[PDB]
């Protein structure tokens, strides 16, 4: 009998191939999905999302070769998420983005089939499991907040991020990044869609409660061009621009997307 045991976004190792190392891709709970709003059953019993970033302590920003991420002190309930569909408190650990080679693509989730120019993921782990390592092993371990990005009007709360991207151009670079306020990345409304799903990068584990916000945030084509100057490659290796680091929509199968808003 068969016996089973690096990935990227290129043609040879991109999403179409991930299922071969990570057969959970063949599952029923993969992300991202297309959000079909005809079929998204509004639900009144979904509560306001309580985004409590009162005391958020950013630490580092870094280029991991797939994306950039900003990490937070997650030792205390300094930045948490509760309400919406979540049973309990989920503490923020990091945020990262996915984006395109051009403005017409970059988002992971789609809405009635439209792709936005980038998507922001805020990654939270369920405090009752004690840390992110134990949480990552559970069906209700993680909660990701997804925020769409469209081009036009510059986003101010993002300039602090964008001003340092040239210090972390290549894979493995990092910097101290303190006193960054994540609330300056939220849009005004917090109406959301929710469904059970997965990480969108390997290992593609199916323990994620997805919360996608209806309202995108806007950013200047100058800001998102800064995203596009990052490299997938390391210093001294041939240049390969960090673009199109998004997984395409996966089939919803027997799941239903719920809405918080009519
Ligand atoms: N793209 S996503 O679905 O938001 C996604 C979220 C999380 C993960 N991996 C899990 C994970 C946990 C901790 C850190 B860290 O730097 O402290 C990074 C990644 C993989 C994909
Ligand atoms: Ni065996
Ligand atoms: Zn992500």
């Amino acid at each position: 009998h068969h016996h089973h045991h690096h990935w990227g976004y290129g043609k040879h190792n991109g999403p179409e191939h991930w299922h071969k190392d990570f057969p959970i891709a063949k599952g029923e709970r993969q992300s991202p999905v297309d959000i079909d709003t005809h079929t998204a059953k509004y639900d009144p019993s979904l509560k306001p999302l309580s985004v409590s970033y009162d005391q958020a302590t950013s630490l580092r920003i870094l280029n991991n070769g797939h994306s950039f991420q900003v990490t937070f002190d997650d030792s205390q309930d300094k930045a948490v998420l509760k309400g919406g569909p979540l049973d309990g408190t989920y503490r923020l650990l990091q945020f990262h983005f996915h984006w395109g080679s051009l403005d017409g693509q970059g988002s992971e989730h789609t809405v009635d089939k439209k792709k936005y120019a980038a998507e922001l993921h805020l990654v939270h782990w369920n405090t009752k499991y004690g840390d992110v390592d134990k949480a990552l092993q559970q069906p209700d371990g993680l909660a990701v907040l997804g925020i769409f990005l469209k081009v036009g009007s510059a986003k101010p709360g993002l300039q602090k991020v964008v001003d340092v991207l040239d210090s972390i151009k290549t894979e493995g670079k990092s910097a101290d990044f303190t006193n960054f306020d994540p609330r300056g990345l939220l849009p005004e409304s917090l109406d959301y869609w929710t469904y059970p799903g997965s990480l969108t990068t390997p290992p593609l584990a199916e323990g994620v409660t997805w919360i996608v916000l209806k309202e995108p945030i806007s950013v200047s084509s100058e800001q998102v061009l800064k995203f596009r100057k990052l490299n997938f490659n390391g210093e001294g290796e041939p240049e390969e621009l960090m673009v199109d680091n998004w997984r395409p929509a996966q089939p919803l199968k027997n799941r239903q997307i719920k809405a918080s808003f009519k």
